[PDB]
């Protein structure tokens, strides 16, 4: 369960607003920009993370419990959450990493065909048969990859399984595949509320950096990777991405509730770039 | 600050079963159709979901202090977003059904909500919040007041006076201010349903208020995952997350949850809107 509990690390606000700013300064120059996140972009929805100062494993190992604010049913996408939406739309995100099982990224509205969902998804099952999945509006009631009770309906009966990895398994192909490709091609990764300890998730962002990709972290706490960052901001992600989507312009868009998107629609207008050097 | 009594705290979580929940829900409908005047009272609870942790939680403020521990916050209160709760009572409002908002809290979300302010009592305060104390002029600030126990912040009224702007803050031995309270007792006084959302009502007089609408025959509705003060006196107890609460209670009166345009302040109720038709109950 790797390293709990690390202390937080808080830019004062001149040097907080003055990342933000270079952040934007490298999203405007990039051609291909992955955005990777894990637990820290649900914790202002009420969702605990995993080895925050009171995180699932961090609480686990002084003999405490975590704390749900939420169910994962109620749980609401964050400013964060909406935000990616709204740069995808705009043609600014090329793709989207996901260590995160909460089921928000897809809730949230964005495309299915630009996400990777490395660990599974509560709310989604997959036939064994046809692997034909289902994203349903309750969480799927088992984990580990096992039957849920229910049968295909393809026009196949086959028996569905949750989509949530136990600790020995292998990641989805599909997903690892995709997202390893967009991370070699990009030449901007920015990582969001994860600490980067999973191999081979957290060694994905690393893949930018050859090449001369440019590399990203927004975390409270350290990260496995902090070494190799271009840029290193210690601030709530949504007082970040709230702050960067100011400055490049655009809204951060209403969630209409639970709504799954497969395809990636055609890109919306976005404003001009400003001249930088 | 050392000694204050600071009540029950770490209560162990209660949850209504799903059934159970979905029938308490629906019977919490009945009662908003029925009720000429509703008046909700919300306390740290509404505000979990946004990343400000609670006072008397699992993880509140007080308990974590209890087993030396720190609460966590996931959120600055300036970049905090106002829950679904919060977004379901400005809609409440627009159509009609709440007459009055009575909160305990100081995180300034109904506020930044669009909550038009005077139908708010802000029994203990709001971080965002300065008031003169020559003139009682109020500002309503982007960022926390740095400040708190109604002390000098160090800036001055720029009123048409150069008063000392001081915090709105309360300190534990700090009577409420009493326009908040005066408004809050009669809106609660006249109810005929009162609907309390996160609160353990543990604070006097705040968590008395919802009883005053049980004389003369008003109906009493708490939600909370912990017991609260006044279980015994309520018609309707629901153990669940107020966000599941409030957007099954929505759904079943066929409202939407607006939008949240941002950081915005209304001092005055707008004309009420449309509301759907009422259901035959009986
Ligand atoms: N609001 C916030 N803003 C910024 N950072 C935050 C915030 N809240 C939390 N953090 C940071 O967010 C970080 C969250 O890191 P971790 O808790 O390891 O979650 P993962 O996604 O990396 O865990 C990967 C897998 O490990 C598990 O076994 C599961 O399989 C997971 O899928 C912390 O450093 C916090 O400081
Ligand atoms: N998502 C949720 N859904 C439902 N209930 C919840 C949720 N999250 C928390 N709760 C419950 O919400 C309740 C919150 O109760 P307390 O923590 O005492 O906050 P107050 O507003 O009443 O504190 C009053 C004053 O006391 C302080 O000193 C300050 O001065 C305050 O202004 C708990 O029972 C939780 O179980
Ligand atoms: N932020 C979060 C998300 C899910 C949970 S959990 O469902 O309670 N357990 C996890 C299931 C996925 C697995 O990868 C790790 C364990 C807890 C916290
Ligand atoms: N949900 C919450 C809100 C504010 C805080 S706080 O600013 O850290 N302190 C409180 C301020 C109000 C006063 O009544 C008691 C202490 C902590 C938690
Ligand atoms: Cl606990
Ligand atoms: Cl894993
Ligand atoms: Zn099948
Ligand atoms: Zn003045």
């Amino acid at each position: 369960k790797g390293k709990c509990g690390l202390p937080e690390i808080f830019d004062p606000p001149e040097e907080l607003e003055r990342k933000v700013w270079e952040l934007a300064r490298l999203v405007w120059q990039s051609s291909s920009v992955v955005f990777h996140t894990g637990a820290g972009i649900s914790t202002a929805s009420g969702i605990p993370d995993f080895r925050g100062p009171h995180g699932v494993w961090t609480m686990e190992e002084r003999g405490l419990a975590p704390k749900f604010d939420t169910t994962f049913e109620s749980a609401r996408p964050t400013q964060t959450h909406m935000a990616l939406v709204q740069l995808e739309r705009v043609g600014l995100l090329r793709f989207l990493v996901s260590q995160n099982v909460d089921g928000l990224h897809v809730r949230s509205g964005f495309p299915r065909d630009k996400l990777a969902e490395l660990h599974g998804n509560m709310f989604v099952e997959e036939c064994a048969k046809c692997k034909t999945q289902y994203v349903r509006d309750t969480v799927v009631g088992t984990m580990g990859l096992k039957a849920t009770g229910r049968l295909c309906t393809v026009a196949c009966r086959g028996e569905l399984r949750d989509t949530i990895l136990d600790w020995e398994d292998s990641l989805p192909d599909r997903d690892l595949a995709l997202a390893d490709e967009a991370s070699r091609n990009a030449d901007l990764s920015i990582t969001l509320g994860t600490s980067l300890q999973i191999r081979p998730s957290g060694n994905l962002p690393l893949a930018t950096k050859r090449r001369g990709g440019r590399l990203v972290i927004v975390n409270l706490q350290p990260t496995k990777h902090d070494r190799h960052a271009d840029l290193r901001i210690h601030g709530y992600v949504d007082e970040v991405m709230t702050r960067l989507m100011k400055h490049l312009g655009l809204e951060i868009p209403a969630w209409d509730g639970p709504r799954v998107l497969e395809r990636a629609l055609p890109p919306l207008p976005r404003p001009p770039t400003p001249k930088l050097e």
